């Protein structure tokens, strides 16, 4: 099933056997049933699957998912909706269904409309739902201030009296689309995909959600705590459901003072709280609906960048269009680092190109009107590359709210490609 | 070339998988990689060694092991140990030995047991017992002495020594027993290749290389060879065309190697396999079995580099810089496999690499340039401690090729 990449005389037959054993081993591990495995031993197997290419992991994902369908008697299931009320009608029709029922084959029927191809109607239906779930009138999701086209949970969702039930429904629909192997135009924030994967956010995630709070954190990290006229404690204010409250980051955080040894830890904890604190119940509802269909441990083989690609698909990126609409600061278009950069980017496969777009823009969503219409925090903001004048042993940094790449003056092409390629991959949970 | 991309993938796959299996606190069958037990032959040495010792403990778990005394004389350890242990049962041999030297001070039993194993391993090879003899080519490696029949009770002794080697493995205690590569193949039930003769009968090997490379009409000369078993000479039938040569060379080499010692081996293997199941030991290669019994050596590469000779190559040749870079990048097991590949053993000479011994006396490690096409592996000739190294185009290619050459077993590039 799974495929691997690709001497004279007696050595050729020796190599082909060597080559076949390696493939046999890989395939046997990936074909092996994992349903006897607990979460601990399964996570160990994930440390191996995680290193494989995206398409291999997607293929393993779909294999294991179908294995979870054993013991099910799948039926065709009708979803009756009105073209004017698709979202609320679909909620009524599906939100009380069981998880097992949701694995049935949906066929949509619009009230009193001419019978069309069921397959296309399902595609049409998904398209409408993915759009309406982000409609402000339901107050479930809101755009991030930084990246504009990405969404996360609206903390003021309690205006809608049924929101918790609706968040569970929306989580169910996202999982159902993945299950049905149908793409959605739902583009969430990087941090939101982390929530699904059960990963903590970094302070860098704050930049596109709450810009000024992010800056305060960077200042705290880069300077001594004594340079502040105020003291800090392991506690922060959170406004859940319109009710403000001071929650402790760690067990006695209100009496614990923020020292230099505590800074990195403080920043880590406070960001987690601010990001998920005002939305913890809406999020828990969403994840309940999601994990009902797609187990958490199973989706955890993907990285936050890849999960988006799983849900929304792999895009085709017109690099010429991007290059035509790139601005340069300190660098010029003909600077050696820039020529290397474009050569490196073109040398990336489809997945890594997408991961790069995610890395600098905050999403894999390509603007319909081309990269001349790339949106940022302050309006239309073209992709821009700045020279990083610090030492050349750091990775390229990004600031997605400006669609900005900070590129050090690397000494060689081999170094630039290697460093850039590392930067676009998943980051660690390290506090620094 | 697409082949090098595959080798690059394969090493990544090797490194990742094995590293996970090393951190594992589970048995391999109980864990998530349980499917691999059927492909245990392909994993790294230490991983197979962990599996080996775990499986060994699991199969005897139903046994109630007690402490067992062995009474010997410090001056007569070998023959006394034969008396105390050679008629004992396999289950008795799986008990915990504690040694008592006749009329000597009671010491730490763990330390005293390590001293008893080191002394018996040195005495197995004493010519006075006429059980083993050194190979002419590699000098420091041993195999069965065909003239073992001088003592008529020898088959009983071959079984005893086989038992002691296995017992040492069972007890997880290392021995200073260094056999020939061919001998380890015998333990694993593997056939020898014509290349193996080079260190056993140099002149015969030359005849075989000539026969293989040239036409049969260039000789002037049947599936039979002379064997001197038990001092009694005989021409034994193996089963001579150009089409049959492949077959002829294979059979005759088997015969010259195993013909005069076939019963002595069967006795040794009987003794060995009583303690250690054959299927379990067969997960190792001929190279690896030695490392299991004798341990992984630590190699001072600086000492080796200081005593390396170069022919056609110079010390500053780019392939030589790559070579040392490749060797340094190898883990302990692969470094050992390299030492085995070019010298014929993993035993580091006590007097340093400046005293490396060869067929015709003292011979330092030497690297020659192989001027033939660069699509072949590095070749070795262990009786000269010689590495034949092609002028490889890149470091990545040289390293990949060297790694394949030192891991090669008689079943190909790693066991099939």
């Amino acid at each position: 099933d799974y495929d691997i990449p690709t001497f004279q005389g007696a050595d050729t037959q020796k190599f082909l056997r060597f080559a076949e054993t390696h493939r046999t081993v890989l395939n046997q591990i990936l074909r092996q049933s994992t349903t006897h495995l607990a979460d601990g031993p399964f996570a160990v197997l994930v440390d191996y699957i995680r290193v494989l290419d995206f398409d291999v992991k997607r293929k393993y994902f779909r294999q294991e998912l179908e294995r979870l369908d054993e013991g099910l008697r799948k039926e065709d299931m009708a979803v009756h909706v009105r073209r004017d009320h698709v979202f609320e009608d679909s909620y009524r029709e599906l939100h009380r269904k069981s998880p097992e029922e949701m694995k049935n084959r949906l066929y949509i029927v619009f009230e009193g409309e001419e019978g069309q191809d069921a397959g296309g109607l399902l595609r049409e239906w998904y398209m409408i739902i993915s759009r309406e779930m982000f409609n402000p009138m339901y107050a479930l999701f809101r755009t991030s201030p930084g990246d504009r086209v990405t969404y996360t949970i609206n903390p003021s969702s309690h205006c809608n009296p049924n929101h918790l039930s609706y968040f569970k429904f929306v989580g169910r629909i996202v999982a159902k689309a993945v299950y049905d192997n149908r793409l959605l135009e739902c583009y969430f924030t990087r941090s939101f995909y982390k929530h699904i994967l059960g990963k903590s956010v970094r302070y860098t995630d704050m930049e596109s959600e709450d810009y000024h709070f992010y800056q305060g954190l960077v200042y705290l990290l880069e300077n001594d705590v004594s340079t502040l006229g105020y003291d800090l404690t392991f506690s922060t204010e959170v406004q859940e459901f319109g009710v403000c409250e001071v929650r402790d980051l760690k067990p006695n955080g209100a009496n614990i003072l923020v020292t230099e040894e505590n800074k990195k830890e403080y920043v880590h904890l406070v960001c987690q709280m601010r990001m998920t604190g005002a939305i913890r119940k809406q999020l828990a509802a969403f994840l309940e609906g999601f994990y009902e269909i797609i187990p958490k441990r199973l989706i955890s083989i993907f990285t936050e960048q890849e999960l988006e690609l799983l849900i929304s698909g792999l895009p085709t990126i017109d690099i010429d269009d991007l290059k035509s609409n790139t601005e340069y600061h300190k660098y010029q278009s003909n600077s050696i680092q820039i020529q290397w950069f474009w050569r490196a980017l073109r040398s990336f496969d489809q997945a890594d190109r997408a991961k790069f777009l995610q890395f600098v823009t905050g999403t894999s969503k390509v603007p319909l009107q081309g990269f001349a219409a790339l949106e940022g925090m302050n309006g239309i903001q073209k992709f821009q590359i700045h020279r990083d004048d610090r030492s050349t042993d750091r990775l390229p940094s990004a600031h997605t709210c400006f669609n900005q790449l900070d590129l050090p003056a690397y000494e060689s092409f081999e170094k630039l490609r290697h460093m850039l390629l590392l930067a676009i991959q998943e980051c660690s949970e390290g506090f620094g």
